């Protein structure tokens, strides 16, 4: 009375007969699919595998979702006009169709991320966060939404769609939050070191002068100011500056 | 004067000569390699290229890096001894050889991670942590050193060793911070929702009665009560109790 198949997979259907039964026929609503051994619709898909005096069958290859519906087997019995129907069911792999993509906002800002999924049984949609302190779910919605979002609260969020029908499916938005540079590191060959998000963009200042070289080896996090010691003008004082989108901060380093 | 090679490789000692030379030889410490067209070691990795009037040339195949360090090519010149010496210096890629075990302590609890890398040069070691929050690193050092761990300082700590011998290296360590059960979620089918390391164990009452089955769906962090409504004893204040090793807590909920 139910038979469920997976989207491309061939469905068998079958019906009981005995020698009462003098006609017989399969039909997809309405849709004559086989009296008999006739085969009156156009379907290429659509076959008989057998028609006994007790058995009556026949296979849907290459399965798809309109295919989902109830199919009737109906019979002239003892003159009696007799029916028997089967509900064939199709399920499909979940999918995530859009996805929100990658984000970047200043730090107290807003996101709203949402993630479409596909699948018969309409799938179970969840967000995760990957971060160490994660636990269980962010959201067991379709939809993920952060108020005055923080730092910690950055990095990769994970969609999650399943309906038990084979694998469930996953992908990912980067979410980044911008903040202004903060000194990590100060002191005095001699170094600094800043975190901000975008990098920080360092320059050095000695009583305001910029020291072009000539006349410092950089990271997006880290600089350092190189020089032979014990030489012209070696006083302290020296000013690191981390530079960004959303603001700059500053600390000074001596020497001796 | 300097020839560099890596670990695997061959190095070839050239040395230049002219008209006046009447005898030449390479050496390794006073070990004989060649005198002239003479092969007076036996190691078979070294081998003659070339002994024209203009230049004198060997090569080490394989080299090791025992290997490394100065080669004297001697010569007889207008009767005056001479030498000219090369300095073979053997890289290696990094390696990280022992680092700690992953470790599961407690929160408020000490780690103390190590990771050996070798490498010619020496190896730099820095330790990053796998979080969003990171930002550059955690130890610029072989050692990494944590007091009073939080929950937001657990996860995946990565060892980095490089030198510029080809492709840096890297090793993981997974630090799990440990600490009791509180509630993340509790209302009324009727479920709540814990959060724990280890993973919380889930136990439902109603009036101090465990509630067997016959007379609850449950996860890792999740866990729900699922009952028909309308029904005997369809009473309120059930009890969700979340163990764990260090420790428990609870919440009660209502239905209507
Ligand atoms: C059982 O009967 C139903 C209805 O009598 C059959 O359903 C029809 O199946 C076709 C193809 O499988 C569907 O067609 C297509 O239309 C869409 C636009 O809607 C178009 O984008 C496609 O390219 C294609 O042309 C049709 O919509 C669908 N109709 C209904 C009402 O579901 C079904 O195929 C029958 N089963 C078997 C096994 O023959
Ligand atoms: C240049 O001369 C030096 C020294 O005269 C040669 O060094 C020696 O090389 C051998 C093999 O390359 C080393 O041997 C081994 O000993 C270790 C234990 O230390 C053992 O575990 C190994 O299985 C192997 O038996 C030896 O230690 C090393 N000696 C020194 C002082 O470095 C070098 O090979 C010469 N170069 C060439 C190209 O011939
Ligand atoms: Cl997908
Ligand atoms: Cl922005
Ligand atoms: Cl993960
Ligand atoms: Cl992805
Ligand atoms: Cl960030
Ligand atoms: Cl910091
Ligand atoms: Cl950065
Ligand atoms: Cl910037
Ligand atoms: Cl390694
Ligand atoms: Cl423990
Ligand atoms: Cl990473
Ligand atoms: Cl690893
Ligand atoms: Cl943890
Ligand atoms: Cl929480
Ligand atoms: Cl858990
Ligand atoms: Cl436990």
């Amino acid at each position: 009375d139910n038979v469920t198949v997976r989207q491309g997979e061939s469905a068998t259907l079958r019906c009981t007969i005995d020698n009462r039964v003098t006609r017989v026929a399969w039909l997809n609503r309405s849709t004559i699919l086989y009296a008999g051994n006739d085969k009156w619709c156009l379907d290429p898909r659509v076959v008989l595998l057998s028609n006994t005096q007790t058995q009556y069958s026949i296979e849907i290859q290459n399965v798809d979702v309109y295919d989902e519906g109830p199919y009737t087997c109906s019979v002239q019995t003892d003159n009696h006009p007799k029916t028997s129907r089967v509900h064939l069911i199709v399920q499909v792999s979940p999918k995530i169709v859009e996805i929100s993509s990658d984000i970047s906002i200043n730090e107290g800002n807003n996101i709203s991320l949402t993630c479409i999924a596909t699948g018969r049984p309409e799938p179970t949609v969840t967000w995760r966060h990957i971060s160490p302190k994660a636990v269980g779910f962010v959201s067991e919605d379709e939809y993920l939404e952060i108020q005055g979002i923080t730092r910690e609260q950055s990095g990769d969020y994970e969609c999650s769609a399943s309906n038990d029908v084979a694998a469930p499916v996953v992908r990912r938005v980067k979410v980044t939050v911008n903040y202004p540079p903060y000194i990590s590191e100060a002191k005095g060959t001699l170094q600094c070191e800043a975190s901000a998000v975008p990098s920080a963009e360092f320059q050095w200042y000695k009583d305001d002068k910029r020291l072009i070289e000539g006349k410092v080896e950089n990271r997006p996090f880290l600089s350092k100011l190189i020089f032979f010691n014990v030489s012209e003008h070696d006083y302290g004082n020296y000013t690191c500056v981390a530079s960004n989108k959303l603001g700059h901060t500053n600390a000074s380093i001596m020497l001796f």
